[PDB]
Formats: structure tokens, C-alpha cells, sequence
């Protein structure tokens, strides 16, 4: 059944993933001196290449192999287009490693056929609150918190090979190759998400999406007057009612973030994280790199009453080319990102995310049912997608959660 996956430490079956009562490594202890030193053997006509993730041409090599060859949705309605500035920023957060970025291009004339990225998180991966339980209930208290002080690991992403080069076994090149790279830094878990279904997840979530700009997302036949709009006399003039915002956030005390802000955003994000059993821990650095508002990438509101930050919320920009439609060529998304409420409800927070989306000419805003973003689907129109996206480790052993226990935001 999977050639490759069957040899790699993950789990191989849901059972497997049922079985599962703490958090853990799944492979042997290594260490750093027992992997080799030579990169992984690749075919005389490629050639591995890192990246200079801060040299123009080479992040817009990488862009235009992934504007061409990344992502589509299984109807191949849209492909993801993310822009260069977007890779800048999450190719390169706080104390990246160059060498984790892995590429692959024909010697001849050093064409970019593929590529993998790696950067660092700090996340917590210990044993989940009701696992836990059950182990009080056992005696085993002790080995169930083993593993609960945050881990600095590796988080995967932005894996593609060439329209061209496909089905030709070259994605477990690179994957092992990627893992030669983080292992030789003394790193031996990976965190990944992924839309398809692989061995094994240990969480996985619909995507939900909230219109904003419903008239072009009809012209795309992706809303096309749904089909519920259509015993209207005038099935445009209600989606667009159905779906208005207002002008201008409701919340006073709502602004930009600046960089003032970072200790106390730090602070009520991390109080607000905690709760979930799997989420990121943030340094000032990283949350100065991922939160401020950056041009055409990240955005990033704070409610500051008092001279006090209370609440925020952030998004990001990905544009996708919409496949088979020129005359509206480009879906500019908004993804909800990481937010936290502590004055207002939080879809009084999450309305002025939509409004302030909305008035910088955003078509959709998107979202995986992770962090507490069920509790505003309803009330503020999300409805939910095609598609899931499914959360993975590399070398860990984890108990089956609930997404709405996932805080990790992966983009
Ligand atoms: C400690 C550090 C560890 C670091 C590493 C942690 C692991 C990270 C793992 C990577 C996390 C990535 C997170 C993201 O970026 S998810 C985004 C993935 N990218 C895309 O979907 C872009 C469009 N597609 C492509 O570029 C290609 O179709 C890819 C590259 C996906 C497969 O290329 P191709 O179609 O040319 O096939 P092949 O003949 O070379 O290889 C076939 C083998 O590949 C397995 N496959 C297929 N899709 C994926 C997938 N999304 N993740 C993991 N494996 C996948 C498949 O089961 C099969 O294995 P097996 O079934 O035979 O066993
Ligand atoms: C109009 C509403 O739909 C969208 O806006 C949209 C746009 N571009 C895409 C491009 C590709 C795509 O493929 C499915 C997919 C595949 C992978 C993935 N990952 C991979 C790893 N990193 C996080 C996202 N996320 C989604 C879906 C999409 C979608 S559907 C998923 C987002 C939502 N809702
Ligand atoms: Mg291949």
C-alpha cells in the first residue's frame, strides 16, 4: 500500500492511533554522529540546492515553481499562489535554519524541480488533557507528563514537485532527505498538515470559508448562486444582502498592532494557547516576526482600551490562481490566524477581522475548525468547505484529538 510511508516512524493505521495513551518518540534514540554527513544519493542529472532565502532570484524561483506546480483542490478549481514576499516571511522566522531548506534542480541548467521546507517551532506536544486522566486512573501519572515541557522541533511544509517529474518517486527523496537535515541538527520530530490523507493523522478539521466579495465568487462558479438561492425572485441582490459588512470595525479601542504591543500580545496569546493540547510557544522575536503587520502578508489588529492590549486577532494573505477562468484570474484569501479575546465575545472580535478583511479587498475569508473558531461559524456566515486539513507528526506518538484541541496554525 505506501512503498515509502511503511518504512518511516509514524503510526500505520487508525487502530495503531486508538491504541496510543501518551505522547512520545516512536523510533530507536539516535544521535547526531550516527547520521550521515553525504546527502542522500540523487540521480547524476539533479543536483540538491539550499536556497538564499534572502537572495530575490532565489525566492523567486521557489514562487514560480510552487505558482505552477503547488497545491490545487481536488476539483483543480484553484491553486495556491503564494507571493514571494509571503515565503520571505515564513521561510525565514527567528533563528531559521538555512539547511532546512531543500531543493532539488536539473545540473544542466539549474531549473528548480522541487523542493521542502523546514523552519523551527517551539511547540507542546505532551500527552492531551483527557489522555492524562485516564492515566491518573492507571497510576501512570508520571509517564504521561514525560514529554509535556515544550519540544523545539521542525514544521514541514511547502513540499512540491514539478507537474513533470511526478509519480516518479521522488518525493520520498526528498522527504528523507529533509529529515537527514533536521537530524543532523539534533531535531527528531516534525510537525505537518497536509489536505490528503496519509498514515496517520493524529487530528483533522473541515476548512470553513466566509464570503466577502460574493459577486466575484460566482463568476469563479465556486458559489455560483448556490443552488439554495434559486426559488428567489433575485438571487443576487440576497447573497449580496446576506452577506454585507459593515464599513468600519465596531470595536472601539480597535487598531494596527504596533511593535509596543508585542509583550502583552505575548502574553494574552500564550494564556489563551495553554488551554489546547497541542499549540505553539512563542518567543517576543516570533511573535514580533509572525504577528506585525506586514504589506500584503499579515495583518494584524490589537483592542487596546486603557493604554492595556485586551484582545487581538491576526490573518494572512494567500492569493490562489483560479484554474480555467481567465476572465477572473486571481481569489485574493484571507486565512484566519492567531487571535485571543479577553473584553469581548469572540465573535464581536472575529466580526471586525471579516469588516476590516473586507475594506482591504479580501474575497473570502478561510479557516480550519482549529483554536475556538467553531464558536463563530454560525453567527458570522462561515460555511463549511470542501475539504479538510489533516495534522501530522514525524517520529511521535499521540493519542487521536479533537481539531477544536489543535492551536497550531499552519500556513
Ligand atoms: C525529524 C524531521 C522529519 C522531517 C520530515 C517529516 C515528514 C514530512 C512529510 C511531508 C509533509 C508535506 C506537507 C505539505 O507540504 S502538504 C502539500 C503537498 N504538496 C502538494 O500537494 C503540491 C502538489 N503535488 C506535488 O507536488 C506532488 O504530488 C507531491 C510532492 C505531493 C507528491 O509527489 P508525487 O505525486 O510526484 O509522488 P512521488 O512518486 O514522488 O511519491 C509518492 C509517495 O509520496 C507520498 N505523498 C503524496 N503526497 C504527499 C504529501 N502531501 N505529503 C507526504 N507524502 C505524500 C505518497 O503517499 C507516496 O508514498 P507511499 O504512499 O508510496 O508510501
Ligand atoms: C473559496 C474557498 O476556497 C478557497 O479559498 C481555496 C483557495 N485555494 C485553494 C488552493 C488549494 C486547495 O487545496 C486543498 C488544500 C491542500 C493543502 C492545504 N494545506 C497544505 C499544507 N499547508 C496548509 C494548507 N490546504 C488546502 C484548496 C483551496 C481552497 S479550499 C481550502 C481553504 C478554504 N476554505
Ligand atoms: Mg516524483
Amino acid at each position: 500500500a505506501h512503498a515509502f510511508w511503511s518504512t518511516q516512524p509514524v503510526p500505520q493505521t487508525e487502530d495503531e492511533t486508538e491504541k496510543i495513551v501518551f505522547a512520545g518518540p516512536m523510533d530507536e534514540p539516535k544521535t547526531v554522529a550516527d547520521i550521515p554527513e553525504e546527502p542522500y544519493p540523487i540521480a547524476s542529472t539533479f543536483e540538491w540546492w539550499t536556497p538564499n532565502m534572502e537572495a530575490a532570484d532565489d525566492i523567486h524561483a521557489i514562487y514560480e515553481l510552487l505558482r505552477d506546480n503547488y497545491v490545487e483542490d481536488d476539483d483543480s478549481m484553484f491553486r495556491f499562489n503564494y507571493s514571494e514576499e509571503f515565503l520571505q516571511w515564513a521561510l525565514c522566522p527567528p533563528n531559521y535554519i538555512p539547511d532546512w531548506h531543500v531543493a532539488v534542480r536539473r545540473k544542466a541548467d539549474k531549473k528548480l524541480l522541487a523542493f521542502i521546507a523546514g523552519v523551527p517551532v517551539t511547540l507542546r506536544m505532551g500527552t492531551p488533557k483527557y489522555m492524562k486522566v485516564k492515566a491518573q486512573e492507571k497510576g501512570e501519572g508520571e509517564e504521561a507528563a514525560k514529554y509535556d515541557e515544550p519540544r523545539h522541533i521542525c514544521e514541514i511544509n511547502f513540499l512540491c514537485v514539478h507537474k513533470q517529474l511526478r509519480e516518479k518517486r521522488l518525493a520520498p527523496i526528498l522527504i528523507k532527505e529533509a529529515t537527514r537535515r533536521v537530524n543532523r541538527t539534533n531535531v527528531w520530530q516534525a510537525v505537518y498538515t497536509a489536505g490528503v490523507l496519509l498514515p496517520t493523522p493524529y487530528a483533522s478539521g473541515q476548512y470553513f470559508h466566509r464570503s466577502l466579495n460574493p459577486e466575484k465568487l460566482v463568476e469563479i462558479r465556486f458559489s455560483g448562486i448556490p443552488a439554495q438561492y434559486q426559488k428567489f425572485q433575485n438571487p443576487m441582490a440576497m447573497l449580496k444582502r446576506n452577506y454585507q459588512l459593515p464599513s468600519a470595525p465596531k470595536n472601539s479601542g480597535l487598531r494596527e498592532m504596533k511593535p509596543s504591543d508585542v509583550p502583552q500580545v505575548r502574553r494574552i496569546l500564550m494564556n489563551y494557547l495553554d488551554s489546547f493540547d497541542v499549540g505553539p510557544v512563542f518567543s517576543d522575536a516570533e511573535i514580533s516576526h509572525y504577528l506585525l503587520p506586514r504589506d500584503g502578508v499579515v495583518f494584524t489588529y490589537v483592542v487596546e482600551n486603557d493604554k492595556k492590549v485586551t484582545d487581538f486577532f491576526s490573518f494572512y494573505r494567500i492569493p490562489s490562481t483560479v484554474i480555467g477562468n481567465s476572465n477572473y484570474n486571481l481569489l485574493n484569501a484571507a486565512y484566519v490566524h492567531y487571535y485571543a479575546a479577553t473584553s469581548i465575545p469572540l465573535h464581536q472580535l472575529i466580526l471586525d477581522l471579516l469588516i476590516v478583511a473586507h475594506s482591504r479587498g479580501f474575497d473570502v475569508c478561510n479557516m480550519v475548525e482549529i483554536l475556538d473558531n467553531r464558536s463563530f461559524v454560525e453567527q458570522l456566515k462561515f460555511g463549511a468547505g470542501d475539504g479538510h486539513l489533516r495534522y501530522y507528526f514525524y517520529n511521535w506518538a499521540y493519542p487521536k484529538i479533537k481539531p477544536s484541541q489543535v492551536a497550531l496554525v499552519m500556513l
